[PDB]
């Protein structure tokens, strides 16, 4: 029964807290013990929307939150639709607008370490990658950033917001080592 546990059930909203919690659950670890990771996964969704909210009405089809089943099923029907390459992992948005996959990443280290890490790992030329960092820094794939200023800095914020939270309450730490 850790501290951080209770933390992210009263920070994120309970929609966000269900589907991280299913999340770890397919694949088979435990809120309970493996609770940073808890408040990554939620930090990641929330983000997640928070960009999806940035936009125009219907511009991004989200694929973060789904089971992996229908995340792939809503991948390939944007593939065999839009003519674009089938990516070997995951992501986390489609951009309707530029015609283009997203994974967005948070990361509690320096911005440029985990791009590098990332584009390597993913290892897909065509998805477009945005970083975001605790400390208010991203970095996006070809310096296109998507969104306009005022979307992303809402989203730099509330990660910051999120760090002074755990922060007030020692976890910050913990969590930052844990990464
Ligand atoms: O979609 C992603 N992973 C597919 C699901 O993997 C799970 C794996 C375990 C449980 C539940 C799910 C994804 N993963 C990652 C990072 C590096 C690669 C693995 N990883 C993590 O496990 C970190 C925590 C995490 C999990 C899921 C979503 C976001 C985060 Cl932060 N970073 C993303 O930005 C991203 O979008
Ligand atoms: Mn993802
Ligand atoms: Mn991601």
């Amino acid at each position: 029964g850790s501290h951080m546990e209770d933390f992210v059930r009263q920070c994120f909203n309970p929609m966000i807290v269900e589907l991280a919690e299913k999340a770890m659950k397919e694949y088979g670890e435990d809120p309970k013990i493996e609770t940073n990771k808890f408040a990554a996964i939620c930090t990641h969704l929330e983000v997640c929307f928070m960009y999806s909210d940035g936009g125009s009405k219907h511009r991004f089809e989200i694929i973060e939150g789904r089971d992996r089943i229908m995340a792939w099923t809503v991948v390939n029907s944007i593939c065999n639709t839009t003519g674009v390459e089938k990516p070997k992992f995951l992501p986390d948005l489609y951009d309707y607008k530029e015609n283009r996959f997203i994974d967005i990443g948070v990361t509690r280290r320096e911005v440029h370490i985990y791009y590098l890490e990332k584009a390597n790992k993913i290892k897909s030329e065509k998805t477009h990658i945005h970083i975001f960092s605790f400390t208010g820094e991203e970095m996006a794939t070809k310096a296109d950033y998507t969104l306009d200023e005022e979307s992303r800095a809402r989203i730099k914020t509330r990660l910051f917001t999120i760090r002074q939270e755990m922060a007030s309450r020692s976890l910050w730490d913990s969590f930052r080592q844990s990464e």
